């Protein structure tokens, strides 16, 4: 509802009867109205009439008088004839309205009404000490003020009307002044007091955004917005050289000391605490309303002229009326920074720890030329100036924040003859083309404790402007001093407290500061920014001056915000050091333009190469085009030279000259304000930053470029400001990256600059989920002061209920939404030293159960469009996620009703649970909300009275263990590798003293409490070494449950009253120290590793525990026994089928020997029958190492045995033989019972299957539970591999297969293989056949050896690969020494010569071809022959070998011609 402001008076009384028409009585036609324009001198529009409106003509005549007004802070002055000064002339006339300015005429859409200018125009003055007249008219002025900011194109009218007397049949003249306010400005810098109570975050399109109520306006008004109650924040202003600023006061101020007795804030020289206005501090700075007598609002508009060009700083204070409800603070504080551009300024950083006499400065904005060019003149301010007095030797800071089209100009005075000595800072500007870089990380480390910023934030420090100019730095200080990481600096010396024994010179500071500055990192500018438009002219027009002229590219190719500065240094010459420090920011919207270069860079909207020849782009306001027709692959702006000679541009210049129609024509002439961007040395890519317009029609512009004999064409069709504009949806789809959802959008939420296209956008990803164990991550951050200011998370529900009304989302919503839910977290842990934790506060992580009842819908808002930021509008993300019906279940217990149906197994409320977990099963574990988590299971657990790790012992890497230990759900998978039988608990405690909150985890200090509470050893544990590369931590969303710090420190801000007269604001901000306590970690100096102390990406130092709820853990636990703690135990223990470890004859090759009669052969069980035999798979754990063999024997499957018998009479070879004598015999589970004969061999091994038919060719995944054979060749090529095959011809029970593990393992192996027999059962039926499952696990390497690879030229596992090529021989030399092992691979088509190498080997000769171990006895070959590959070979030569060997090894195609040949050396110069 609507509620006027103060209304009925007897000179503001409105009438809705009243009802007269445009034309009135004199029945006029509107089109031969006699009309001209309000006379506008010096920001004063005035309709004087006192010559105009005469009895002159028989008939009545119009003459109408029209106020445009389109710039603020205008004075309406209406001056029509006085009231009967001559009779019979002014004997009858009318005025419309008697009761004007109050009060005024609208068109109700035939006729003219009365009603209040309050309503529809907001922030309007008239003082009631110049009309309390009852007439205005009897002095012969109405006169008015209009408020800088209006929304609404408003048109009122005056009428004196003359006509109405009569002398000897004669009319008069009818004045008519219309009023015609259009919206201009957007927001007034400054504040307005709200008498209202704050109203609570209006979710989605609920917000009723009314003109008609003053009150949702008045909102509007000002950039903040002081609620009396609940806003505790200062007010703030901020004025740039011509700005308008202002503060709406409220009815119950007292008195205020800001305007008139503002208390100026000047850190140049040494406090003032007087009490000054803007009069004396500012010269022609405009104040509007100053004695605050307005009747309808009470605002006081200041308008700061451009003449001032200096900062300033000014403090006031508006203390309110006590009154009898309780407010915040009576007397609010407000922080007036006037002309200052860059805040949180390294010299402010430097003042607070060495002084600095300075004169900051803005660079001109230049009013003769472009708005964007801006200059500082360092020619007047370079003087010779000995320090004397408190002006001699200062230091002129020229501080500009350049934005897109941008260009910047600097002038020294350079010149010999006035400056007998004068140095340009650095020296690289020049001739590199270098400049010294600013970094912001120093004030990152200062002010990291003071916000919550992370590593993104912190560089958008020089982006607000609110609270940032504060004496802070002097607080600043002792947060550096206690910061234990800004010690370890290079810098701290330059910040360290300066000698007060003796008084410190301006020159040694100086000096300090230039010091300080020089230790920077310098880089180059044609590096850091791409295709910069920059020109160094060391020659002026007298040859006294030197410039250097810059304009910032539309698009910024910086990684970061270039934050850099440079100068022109004199106190050399005893005399003005002039500084710039600049700062260009990076663009983030994507470019509208066409690139039709078949190589194109990666912020172009039109990606084309051939496909189009003429692209459509609809240019609107603000928008900015791109135009490219030359290479993107070029940083350089020397060698693209080349290719403007290959490209036409029609017009020759674009855009300057753009064709309408057919025509070239100047740019300027359509767009005034339109901005191109041409690149020196190049002709594209050009630029066109379509300025504010006003058209009525589409008007098409054109350039076409010509690139080797083809014309592409950009038509460019500049709208007009009614073209339809419809909501365009940007839909992208979830990306699934290494189990975890991502969606493209990096800078949609981060303010960006607002544009009418840029409201009707709107960036949707579906996110659907269709499996388990998948985290969906959404990122969107916490609120905070910048530009994240008021940023909302919340979710509406599609499916399966239709909830169109938005609801706050929270990890209580999501919690219960959807069962077991859980908002996680993204953390690497700390060292129990440090207790704090890298969390990634702005994307926390969905996670769903692994059972799901009903499919979800819903989508997520993070909502980032009600931040405006600078004139830019934050975007908007919507996240459609759909959550399939997904039927998975863990076994284990649920302690209670809540996770009951998480478990197919259930004892509720049954403290001990014991499970048998088999392999490849997977066991969930969760405790109640408000039970306190003993384990970090499944990572770690308890063995009976220990602390232990099972993954260490079960060989539990690649299982959910590793990453579920720290949910409120937490995973995990049973393997098939065992090297114990291994019974665990995983204990949740519930304290029945007290039941908690325990969203954020539980701390070491209650987890040790708990170890001596419940008999677990905290001092026989083997460590889990951190094999995560994350960590989901159940988490408080936010940390919500934690400390605020902006809220707090503004808080103590606000409370210590620093707006009192007689107070002095920085002596009680000084007194303020953060407010921090145990509920935090500290940072050790020592280190494990660099890293626990430093930040990179998305991650920031923060405690997840709570350590209230700690101590209340703590307390609870030594106030209790072991009788009062009830522990929720799941005893899972796990039994490994009959472990087998392969038997490793070297530590190269072990062997997995199965013919037996008791292995796969199902074991005697008591005699009786049991059941349908279970298969009990035998388990061999094969343990190797890079350049490691397995061979494994098993019995032979009943064909091959036979196809064996049938060989039995034949032998096998010196090489089998021989390989034999080095396995059989060379092979717990051995055999006792009968000697294997044919008939119990066919018996039981009838149906021994072996799977992977060939063994090592083809594999099975171990964690695999679909068992998803795959080429292990085609995952870790570089083995080498016989498969499975009959160990000797005259036994023919007993056969092989062999593999080995390659040197460079890029990965853990962890797969199995099977000589399976489950398809022989006991005619007794005791059990089926058993299967020898090989459980093999393999570590990775990387080392690069002595080895030709000439399958390929580079080599992944050697260190020489060339790879071979038929017809070709490559020779490949390797030079090795005593001890030193070496390798080989061929391709397929090229098989080994010898077929036996590396057994065999050509002779030194290369003639005859020896076996290896002849000549050396001790080598260690690593190649079988009994294989199916003949062309990949390694070795090791022996310890104790040095005579010079010589050899080599050939990889021969058998069709054609082709030879690699490694050549081994052995020593050097020996026997």
């Amino acid at each position: 509802g609507a509620l006027p402001s103060v209304g009925v008076d007897e000179l503001d009384k409105i009438d809705l009867s009243y009802e007269t028409t445009e034309s009135g009585d004199t029945a006029v036609s509107e089109d031969s109205y006699d009309k001209y324009a309000s006379n506008n001198t010096n920001k004063e529009y005035v309709c004087d009439f006192t010559d105009q409106l005469k009895p002159t003509e028989s008939g009545p005549k119009v003459k109408k008088c029209e106020v445009k007004v389109n710039e603020p802070l205008i004075k309406v002055k209406i001056i029509c004839p006085l009231k009967g000064s001559v009779e019979k002339l002014y004997d009858n006339i009318e005025y419309v309205p008697k009761k004007s300015p109050y009060v005024v005429l609208t068109k109700e859409e035939t006729k003219l009404k009365e009603k209040l200018l309050s309503k529809l125009i907001y922030g309007l003055l008239i003082s009631p000490t110049v009309n309390e007249k009852e007439n205005n008219f009897k002095e012969g002025v109405i006169e008015f003020t209009l408020p800088p900011v209006v929304h609404k194109a408003t048109v009122f009218y005056f009428i004196c009307d003359n006509s109405k007397t009569e002398d000897d049949n004669k009319k008069g003249n009818r004045g008519i002044v219309e009023v015609y306010v259009e919206p201009y400005g957007n927001k007034i810098n400054g504040c307005a007091f709200l008498d209202e109570d704050e109203e609570e975050e209006k979710y989605g399109n609920q917000i009723e955004e009314d003109e008609h109520n003053e009150k949702i306006k008045m909102k509007t008004f000002f950039t903040q917005n002081i609620y009396k109650k609940n806003n505790i924040y200062p007010c703030y202003m901020k004025l740039y050289s011509g700005d308008i600023g202002g503060i709406l006061f409220p009815k119950n101020i007292k008195s205020t000391t800001c305007f008139e007795e503002m208390i100026p804030y000047n850190k140049e020289i040494k406090w003032n605490k007087e009490n000054k206005s803007l009069g004396n501090l500012v010269n022609n700075s405009v104040v509007y309303n100053k004695e605050m007598n307005a009747k309808y609002f009470n605002v006081q508009y200041v308008h700061i002229p451009t003449s001032y060009k200096d900062t300033l700083n000014l403090f006031c204070s508006i203390i309110l009326k006590e009154e009898e409800s309780n407010l915040i603070s009576t007397s609010y504080l407000v922080y007036v920074s006037i002309n200052e551009e860059l805040n949180f300024s390294l010299f402010d950083f430097y003042e607070s720890f060495v002084p600095i006499k300075k004169t900051i400065q803005v660079a001109q904005k230049n009013v003769n030329n472009k708005e964007h060019d801006y200059t500082c003149d360092f020619t007047d301010k370079l003087d010779k100036t000995v320090p004397s007095t408190a002006n001699g030797k200062k230091l002129f800071i020229c501080r500009k924040h350049l934005k897109e089209f941008d260009t910047f100009t600097l002038k020294c005075n350079v010149n010999k003859t006035q400056y007998p000595n004068i140095e340009i800072f650095p020296k690289t500007l020049k001739d590199k083309k270098e400049v010294l870089k600013l970094d912001l990380d120093i004030q990152y480390q200062m002010f990291s404790k003071f916000f919550k910023f992370n590593t993104q934030n912190a560089k958008y420090l020089n982006l607000y402007p609110y609270y940032l100019i504060f004496p802070f730095n002097h607080i600043g200080k002792k947060e550096l001093k206690n910061n234990p990481t800004y010690k370890n600096h290079k810098d701290v010396k330059y910040f360290e407290q300066s000698s007060v024994l003796s008084p410190l010179s301006s020159a040694d500071s100086l000096g300090k500061l230039l010091n300080f500055l020089d230790t920077q990192e310098t880089v180059c500018l044609t590096e850091k920014i791409r295709y910069l438009n920059l020109s160094i002219n060391e020659l002026g027009s007298d040859n006294n001056t030197f410039s250097v002229t810059f304009q910032v590219p539309p698009y910024i190719d910086i990684k970061e915000p270039f934050y850099f500065m440079f100068g022109c240094n004199n106190n050399k010459g005893e005399g003005n050091i002039g500084i710039v420090e600049l700062l260009i920011s990076k663009q983030e919207e994507k470019i509208k333009g066409c690139n039709f270069h078949e190589s194109k860079l990666d912020y172009f909207n039109e990606n084309i190469s051939s496909d189009t020849h003429e692209c459509t782009l609809h240019a609107y306001e603000n928008d900015i085009i791109g135009f490219n027709c030359l290479e993107t692959t070029h940083p350089n702006e020397v060698e693209v030279e080349v290719e403007d000679a290959e490209i036409y541009l029609q017009p020759e210049n674009c855009f300057n000259n753009v064709y309408k129609g057919l025509n070239s024509v100047d740019i300027t002439t359509i767009l005034k304000n339109a901005q191109t961007y041409n690149i020196n040395n190049k002709k594209t890519p050009t630029f066109l930053k379509i300025p504010p317009y006003n058209l009525l029609e589409d008007v098409e512009i054109s350039c076409q470029c010509t690139i080797k004999q083809v014309v592409k064409k950009i038509k460019v069709i500049i709208t007009k400001n009614d073209t339809v504009l419809l909501k365009r949806e940007v839909q992208s789809e979830s990306t699934l990256d290494d189990k975890i959802y991502k969606c493209e959008h990096e800078n949609f939420i981060n303010p960006r600059v607002n544009k009418t296209f840029d409201e009707n956008v709107e960036y949707t990803c579906n996110i659907k989920i269709e499996n388990f164990f998948n985290y969906i991550q959404i990122f969107c951050p916490a609120k905070d002061l910048g530009i994240y200011k008021n940023i909302q998370m919340y979710y509406d529900i599609v499916k399966p209920t239709r909830v169109p009304q938005f609801k706050k989302f929270n990890n209580e919503e999501l919690h219960k939404l959807i069962p077991n839910s859980e908002m996680l977290h993204k953390t690497k842990e700390m060292l129990i030293l440090y207790n704090e934790e890298k969390v990634d506060l702005l994307h926390f992580y969905v996670f769903l159960p692994i059972y799901i009842k009903d499919i979800y819908e819903f989508n997520i808002v993070c909502d980032n469009s009600k931040t405006m930021w600078k004139n830019q509008l934050g975007g908007k993300v919507i996240y459609h996620i759909t959550v399939s019906k997904r039927e998975q279940k863990v076994k284990g217990c649920s302690f209670d009703n809540e996770h009951a149906h998480m478990f197919s197994y259930n004892k509720t409320n049954v403290k001990n649970c014991i499970i048998d977990a088999k392999p490849k099963d997977l066991i969930g574990f969760v405790c109640p909300s408000g039970t306190l988590k003993l384990t970090n299971c499944f990572k770690d657990a308890i063995v009976h009275t220990n602390l232990t790790n099972i993954n260490g012992i079960l060989y539990l890497k690649n299982n959910l263990a590793n990453f579920t230990y720290k949910h409120q759900f937490n995973y995990m998978e049973i393997p098939a590798l065992m090297d114990n039988d291994i019974s665990f608990k995983c204990i949740c405690v519930d304290l029945k003293k007290k039941k908690y909150n325990v969203k954020s985890p539980l701390g070491p200090k209650v987890l040790r409490a708990l170890y001596k509470k419940l008999n677990i050893k905290f001092d026989n544990y083997v460590t889990g070494t951190d094999q995560n590369k994350y960590l989901m931590t159940y988490m408080d969303l936010h940390l919500s449950h934690k400390r605020n710090y902006l809220k707090e420190l503004f808080h103590d801000l606000g409370k210590k009253k620093p707006a009192d007269t007689d107070a002095n604001p920085e002596s009680i901000i000084e007194s303020l120290s953060i407010n921090e306590s145990n509920e935090s970690g500290p940072f050790p100096t020592g280190d494990v590793d660099a890293e626990h102390l430093i930040l990179e990406g998305y991650d920031t130092w923060e405690s997840l525990y709570d350590e209230q709820l700690e101590e209340v853990i703590y307390n609870d636990i030594e106030s209790l026994e072991l009788k009062d703690i009830e522990q929720y135990v799941l005893q899972v223990n796990l039994k490994a089928p009959k472990l087998m470890m392969s038997a490793q004859i070297h530590n190269n090759r072990h062997v997995c020997d199965f013919s037996k009669n008791n292995l796969i052969v199902p074991e005697s069980l008591k005699k009786k029958e049991e059941l349908g035999g279970n298969p009990v798979n035998i388990h061999c754990y094969a343990l190797l190492k890079p350049l490691d063999t397995l061979y494994v024997k098993c019995p032979t499957s009943k064909d091959n045995y036979e196809a064996a018998k049938v060989n039995i009479s034949e032998n096998d070879n010196e090489y089998e033989l021989q390989v034999i004598s080095l396995i059989e015999k060379r092979f717990g589970v051995v055999d006792t019972g009968p000697v294997l004969d044919n008939s119990t061999f066919e018996k039981y091994f009838k149906n021994i299957k072996i799977k992977p038919d060939k063994f090592f060719e083809k594999v099975i995944n171990e964690y695999d539970d679909t068992e998803e054979e795959k080429d292990l060749e085609s995952i870790l090529p570089g083995a080498i591999v016989s498969p499975m095959k009959v160990l000797k011809k005259k036994d023919p029970f007993t056969s092989y297969a062999a593999f080995v593990v390659p040197p460079i393992v890029p990965k853990d192996l962890h797969f199995k293989v099977e000589c399976n027999n489950t398809e022989y059962k006991d005619e007794n039926q005791y059990i089926s056949g058993y299967n020898g499952i090989i459980h093999i696990d393999i570590s990775n390497s990387n080392r690069k050896i002595n080895g030709c690879d000439f399958s390929t030229n580079n080599s992944s596992i050697l260190t020489s690969s060339v790879k071979l090529v038929n017809g070709e021989t490559k020779n490949c030399e390797i030079n090795i020494n005593n001890n030193e092992v070496f390798g080989i691979i061929c391709d397929n088509e090229t098989n080994l010569d010898p077929e036996k190498c590396f057994h065999e080997i050509y002779s030194k000769d290369n003639k005859t071809v020896k076996k290896f171990r002849e000549v050396i006895p001790n080598i260690d070959i690593f190649s079988l022959h009994n294989s199916n590959k003949k062309k990949v070979a390694y070795a090791k030569v022996p310890l104790d070998y040095i005579n010079k060997l010589l050899f080599s090894c050939s990889c021969k195609t058998s069709h054609t011609n082709t030879i690699g040949t490694m050549k081994v050396t052995l020593n050097k110069d020996e026997k």
